[PDB]
């Protein structure tokens, strides 16, 4: 014989306390893509552009197009451009929407040839409540060979 | 000629952002230099760096009075500070002087034994309508020595 509910009740979920049933994988699972790079270097200023590659076929680029990945290396690292993406979310009252955000990957080399840095991502609106937040995601990149031959990368520089 | 006479309402427009400094063979403003005693403490889980700052004209001695020490972390291939949260004088649209809300933090990348990155100042607040706007401005750390003996750096895993 439990107590009645009876009433009104507030109901708190608190995401922020969320984990995932223990499993020997990264929970979500790690991003992985592919990307064909070619750089340009002034004496005054580097760019780089990257073609992004076929998951299921790392020999072919990605179809449909998708735009050139942009990067400019100053003050010690290669950074992208902040792309303004709108980001869907569920604000603290439940009800969906979608919240403006900025994002980009910054890569800082090392010594072997690998690269480590993060993507960033800004929330510039409150719709979701979340007006000011910065989420930070670890990042790796490492090369694993040469241009594929099917692929063209364009000029960083135009 | 006589001039055309001023009568009436006129909107006087005064752009910033296309201020110039007359020539001068140095940087305009100056470079801001600071001396610092670093001290490291790396667990096999995180590396953490505290920083002691020294006296402007005598770099044997700590500044005083003591300046808060210098706390940065690294991780993901960069020395990087806490947020500041600064509040920041500034003037508006309109004239009006006022201040405004900011975040500031150095970042500092490691090279083959220098350092370079940035300071990144984040405007959050609109009463000079700068909020969102970033303020980026490149660093370099070099050492220059070792420890002066009369200045002590604290623990950087203390606090």
């Amino acid at each position: 014989a439990p107590v009645p509910l009876d009433g009104t009740y507030r109901i708190e979920i608190q995401r922020s306390k969320q984990t995932y049933d223990y499993t020997p994988t990264p929970q979500p699972p790690d991003v992985n893509t592919w990307w064909a790079f070619r750089t340009s270097c002034t004496p005054t200023e580097c760019l780089a552009a990257a073609t992004m590659l076929d998951d299921n076929d790392h020999t072919q680029a990605k179809t449909p197009p998708v735009r050139p990945f942009l990067m400019q290396f100053g003050e010690g690292q290669w950074k992208s451009r902040p792309e303004t993406v709108q980001f869907p979310c569920v604000g603290p009252n439940g009800s969906p929407s979608t919240q403006a955000t900025t994002q980009l990957l910054a890569l800082r080399p090392q010594p072997q040839g690998d690269l480590v840095g993060e993507m960033v991502v800004t929330v510039h609106s409150n719709e979701c409540g979340q007006q000011g937040a910065v989420i930070r995601i670890p990042a790796v990149a490492s090369r694993s060979g040469d241009l594929p031959p099917a692929v063209t990368v364009p000029d960083p520089a135009t």
